[PDB]
């Protein structure tokens, strides 16, 4: 399992549309759902919204050179579905695609091939006002507008995913209500996770029909889980709590069925129609996987939905989240996945972390993100010598952004973003990064 | 035959002198069979000759910088005899030394290594004037133009390359005149053939007297020979075709022979004079291979010069040229060419397809060039991974360029040339091989 | 040994404080014993002296571009004592401090790592009039300055080197005296090396305490040796010259003790305090190891300190220093340092060769040291490919400067230097290494 000659690996940096752009409400675009919840007083961490975020909608090309200066092979990003069709479904907005086709070429120019992801989370708040993801019409709705992507933009870009985290749009969004558009209810929950899903295999069929050559993938993040207690019913626990995190949004579409413990623990049925799971379930030419942290639970017979809560383990590492630092779950994941659900290729498309970052003398020296990055790279790297197909790896992120909830407080850059004057500022783990995308 | 610390390869692309250069009457240069040739009605389709061409005499630096962009670090390309010496053998003419010298030096600043290709078939007319290949003195000719041109460019140029295709300048230029200088004679095609061979032999020892550290070899192009018969006669056909294209360049070279049944088929003599084998077979430090397609063959008694004729194989995979798709071939033929030759290493020094380009919105996507590449690619890191001490590959072509009596309308280059305003355009292809090179 | 996944190979470049800064009576600098020396007739050939010598004080970011253009990942520099604390210890000197701000500072804009060595023989004067080396006081003079270095610059600088080749400074400048401060004395030789040895290891432990992610190493220089004879006295004189060169000061440093064969034929002691031993003997994250050439002795009963004496092997390639090419001997000198010292890792901070260049027509054609390069990269990549974990290559040097007590006369540089317009010219040595960083 060794190199042999032909191998190739592919580097990124990865960022989404409504966390770093901006222009919220310049050049037509219409508000998401995430600009709705931002306003909600309490939501967001300090009243926090992405009105402004890093005007990379102004300032792509700085970010673009400093991708190329870093010299990453690839870009992922986000194309904000209420910048191109603020409507959610009819008319595009030429500006919004006006600016993606600057984007693009910039990158193209650079030697960067960008990763378009369809949906990073901002639903049009105009579909939104129809039911959003509960309404099975969104699935629809969804691939048209990927159709219409795929038409303007698949002359240049060949790799596509189309969702971002359905774990976090559904359960987080639907049911604990701490995403956009905070819903808090099982069913609505339920619903949604059906029709991102549906959207996902329909967005992937529409996308193929414009041409043959072009990948498709979905990005999933998968948060393994661990118990400290020896019960069989904090095993249960375990079980419990991956079949909710993982297998729910893993086996439609690998193995084109619900996890059964769980359906039977919800008690609720997923809409599911004829031809639903034959959609989900399309072949994908990747998954591209998202891990940042693994999880320590115990059985609790009083939570809701299921009996599962979290435990914050004593003596672990932790990042500036309080998520665990634990690099060798990364490997077993890779390992558990490739044996589990047999993608055809993997790309990491995030992994990071964040800390507290000071500026000195107009720098910024993070030594916990370079050791996460390291061990994490490492760790990744151990899978694929195992023989797991791992292709490439995107940190997430390029700069410091809008971290959803937790707003602009919770840092993931290599570069930091000063929000006062917007300027970039390479942090060590840019370095570190540039270095490893040179020397491997 | 895995990789192993310190290995290298290198990637490049490749171009020739008379099918870019343009400025044909300009800067000194002499006239070349080709002007001559293209001049005759019907030689060259649409009436097309290489008087402008790509312009390259005065474009390089646009040239050279997108070879840069690409991240090749090496140029595979050809001097034009007529530009340095437009007399064949005497002066020198400064003005066309000066600009190899301003394309070397331009290289070289970019990190780009040149490969120097002597004769790339556009010999000058004063010597097809005194019978050009038939005149055994054409490769005494050369080996002096070969030692002028070492003398003046070996001080950075380390790796030379004598002549290209010796099959296309032998046999298509003097036996079928589909080629300059668009003769039809079989005993002139066999007096070219080992004129060609003894002047890369005369001009491979002129070279090493120069200095003991430059290296040297010669580009054959093989064009592996399969029937759909069972029958003994086209199983001879094969043998009969793969002598006529293959054996009879590459056993003189590496055996310091003709193949005998080719000979005996002929029933002419070679004009081999006392000295000429040995010096024809002379160690070289590699084999530059070119390969585009295999040929299928069977068996016809009326054939001439041998009895076989060219069959189009039923429901096969072909390029805009025609030619068969079939990258498995190039893995067997890498490995055939090790076994039977036994080379000190090779370098794909052609490989490349031709395709109908459309230029939609300023842009050029070109997917089956770009598959064509990839499965090419890919056949030979096989032979690679199987002991094939394959050093590098060499992309036929850069640009788009004058595809000899197919004229311009055959476009090979990863990048696309408008000819009205010699806009170079960077096609699919061109990003992918840029991929290529930098994630290997 | 089988290249996996994720391992990573370091390509750099070498350069010394002394030897390429000049300005050495600007910018606030205080004279080094090489200053002093260098004022000495007979000192230095030709009368040179490092006033000027490159110039690169003031040229530096000419000097950083060609480092990006040859593509190094990382530049090893040293940091000149004098120049940043004048008077040795005291005062920083900010114009001193801020030339190397600046330096790093460029260097990581281009995306370059400097390696920083903290003393590459150019002693504070105002030190050796206080006794240098000799005084024990010297070694924690020689920590106190490593810690404000890394006080100041261990934000962007992650690996560190303490001492450079103390056979040199010790031996050839306190027994020999061919080097500064050109003393000839045994027992000073023997105080020298022990300071040295204990100022590597109390500012390892000092750098270790500003932060806890440096890396810290030291560089020796092996010199193997062999005898021509067969008699027992000829392979004693292999142990004692070994011993001499090699086992004096990597013995202390990785089994924390000197070798007693050498303490015993000395007949001196060694000033060693309680507790030195554990402090040279410092856990190191990777020696950086010097290798140019093979030595041959013979036995001599004469000879002093030690009886053997050199020898002029016959018939044997040598350089322009008269220094026996052998590259074999690299391979088997790594693998005894890895078997012997078991360090964690290897890096090569120096091997290179200096040959008599001629400037023809603006350019080098070098290829006595192209020759010398290839063969030595070769066998390097021999001993990592059987397991020695060799992370990198310095070559020594980025451009020629001031031989010590040869002069300018003896060039090493990759990149010529005309010291009467400070022209950078570079050589075909270089153009050669940009081809190995690139395309291995
Ligand atoms: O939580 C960090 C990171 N993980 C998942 C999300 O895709 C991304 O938007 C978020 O910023
Ligand atoms: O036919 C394609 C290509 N192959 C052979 C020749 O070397 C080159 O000049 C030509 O353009
Ligand atoms: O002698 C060549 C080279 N060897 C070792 C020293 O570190 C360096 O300064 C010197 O120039």
């Amino acid at each position: 399992h060794m190199k042999k000659w032909g191998d190739m690996f592919t580097w990124g940096v990865s960022t989404s549309s409504y966390q770093i752009e901006g222009a919220a409400n310049q050049g037509g675009r219409g508000p998401s759902i995430w600009d709705t919840f931002s306003k909600i007083p309490g939501a967001v961490a300090n009243g926090d919204n992405g009105d402004v975020a890093c005007d990379h909608y102004h300032r792509y090309n700085e970010d673009l050179d400093l991708m190329k200066w870093l010299g990453v092979g690839a870009y992922r990003f986000s194309i904000a579905w209420p910048r191109v069709i603020p409507s959610g479904y009819g008319a595009l907005n030429k500006e919004g695609m006006d600016f993606y086709d600057r984007l693009i070429d910039g990158a193209l120019e650079r030697g960067i091939t960008p990763w378009p992801t369809l949906y990073h989370w901002d639903l049009p708040q105009s579909l939104q006002d129809k039911g959003g993801w509960n309404n099975r019409d969104c699935a629809y709705w969804f691939a048209e507008y990927s159709q219409k992507m795929a038409e303007a933009f698949s002359d240049r870009l060949k790799n596509w995913i189309t969702i971002n985290e359905p774990f976090c749009s559904a359960w987080l969004g639907h049911l604990y209500g701490v995403m956009a558009p905070g819903i808090k209810d099982l069913k609505t929950g339920i619903n949604a996770s059906h029709h991102l899903l549906l959207g996902h295999g329909l967005a992937t069929k529409a996308i193929r029909e414009v041409s043959s050559e072009l990948k498709v993938g979905i990005t999933l993040n998968f948060t393994p889980a661990i118990t400290l207690g020896e019960s069989s019913e904090d095993k249960l626990a375990v079980e419990l709590a991956d079949g909710f995190d993982n297998r729910w949004f893993g086996d439609p579409v690998f193995k084109a069925k619900y996890p059964e413990d769980i359906v039977k623990a919800f008690g609720k049925e997923v809409p599911i129609h004829p031809g639903d799971m034959e959609i989900i379930s399309t072949p994908l030419d990747y998954l591209g996987l998202n891990y940042y942290f693994r999880q320590t639970v115990e059985y609790d017979a009083t939570a809701k939905p299921l009996p599962y809560k979290q435990v914050t383990a004593p003596n672990v590492e932790r990042t500036g989240m309080g998520w665990e630092v634990h690099a060798q779950s990364f490997t077993e994941l890779l390992e558990r996945v490739s044996k589990e659900y047999k993608p055809k290729e993997i790309f990491i498309t995030e992994n990071g972390s964040a800390w507290d970052d000071e500026v000195v003398d107009g720098k910024v020296d993070d030594p916990n993100r370079v050791s996460y990055l390291e061990r994490h790279l490492d760790a990744m790297f151990a899978a694929k010598n195992k023989g797991v197909p791992i292709s490439g790896y995107f940190a997430w992120s390029l700069i410091d952004n809008f971290e959803w909830a937790y707003g602009y407080a919770k840092r993931f850059g290599i570069i930091y973003v000063d929000y006062q004057t917007q300027k970039r500022i390479p942090k060590s783990s840019a370095y570190y990064y540039q270095k490893r995308i040179k020397e491997s």
